[PDB]
């Protein structure tokens, strides 16, 4: 996985002398490797809820092993976490939403609708819910009130959960895949951009992984960990994800928006990661 607006990422959060940053999706260490490379005085906590791409970030980031730590924690308990560590609060707070490169291509949990995979999607192996059993046991309501709301499936979500349903039990990536292609009229599936399964794949992963609920109830509080002029940069995915940010940072009391526009990528930050594409940055700081 390539650092999706690493420059941007930098400017925003300005890592310098000796802050303190938590990462709090740490993933592989990208973001991560470029502030340390960036700042030879800096610290940083980094957290992830999987603990597979934390080892590939433990890896990747050896060379810096004395200046970054990393733990199994959501960012929901990045708080307490800090407080166990002697931290009450830091300089700079980052957050990359979304799924990593490698749980989309080298996990075999089901992220992607390319290859045939289980329906897992879980980003934390440990937690209970996986996309199979919310396909197959879900009320057929409440899979389209997920599709409408977390996959932004705003005319075609009845009928994709409709489909679902009708193609129980699902087992795999391609059996979701049918049942969208069911739901979807062969017009529809050519107008769209990205491969008509993509929506609803991201909704239900959503929704197994509590995305939206914990980055609003994270957003709300982030602010108190932050040290005067402390910075929040934020990269969001999914429209719903980025007016969450947008409005959070917004109706802060303490914070000053830095980006009132979200920051997008430039076509060629686009080559360098096409991952950075539907990437929009928004930044913060502590006043
Ligand atoms: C787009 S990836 C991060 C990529 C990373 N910035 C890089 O440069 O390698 C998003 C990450 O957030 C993690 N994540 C999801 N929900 C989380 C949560 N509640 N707390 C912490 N990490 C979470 C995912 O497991 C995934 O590793």
């Amino acid at each position: 996985h390539i650092p999706v607006m690493v420059r941007e990422v930098i400017e925003f959060l300005k890592p310098e002398d000796e802050k303190i940053i938590l990462d709090c999706t740490v993933g592989e260490g990208g973001h991560s490797r470029a502030i340390l490379e960036h700042c030879p005085g800096c610290r940083i906590i980094g957290i992830d809820v999987d603990s597979e791409v934390l080892r590939i970030a433990e890896e990747k980031l050896k060379e810096f092993s004395d200046r970054v730590s990393l733990f199994k924690v959501s960012y929901r308990e990045a708080d307490f976490l800090l407080k166990t560590l002697g931290i009450e609060k830091v300089d700079g707070i980052l957050m990359d939403l979304g799924v990593s490169t490698y749980q989309l291509k080298g996990e075999n949990r089901g992220f992607t609708f390319e290859r045939e995979e289980p329906l897992d999607m879980r980003m934390d192996l440990e937690s209970e819910v996986t996309a199979q059993k919310v396909l197959n046991e879900l009320p057929e309501e409440e899979l389209a009130r997920i599709i409408f709301e977390y996959g932004e499936e705003k005319r075609f979500a009845r009928r994709i959960a409709r489909k679902i349903v009708e193609n129980r039990p699902l087992n795999t990536t391609l059996d979701l895949v049918k049942a969208v292609r069911e739901a979807l009229p062969s017009y529809e599936i050519r107008r769209r951009k990205r491969h008509f399964a993509t929506k609803t794949f991201q909704a239900i992963r959503i929704y197994v992984n509590r995305e939206l609920e914990n980055l609003k109830e994270f957003l709300k509080k982030a602010e108190d960990l932050l040290n005067p002029g402390g910075r929040i940069v934020v990269i969001s995915f999914h429209s719903l994800e980025d007016r969450i940010v947008k409005e959070t940072f917004r109706n802060s009391k303490k914070l000053r928006i830095l980006t009132e526009k979200p920051v997008r990528p430039s076509e060629e930050e686009i080559r360098e990661n096409p991952r950075a594409r539907s990437g929009r940055l928004r930044a913060a700081e502590r006043i």
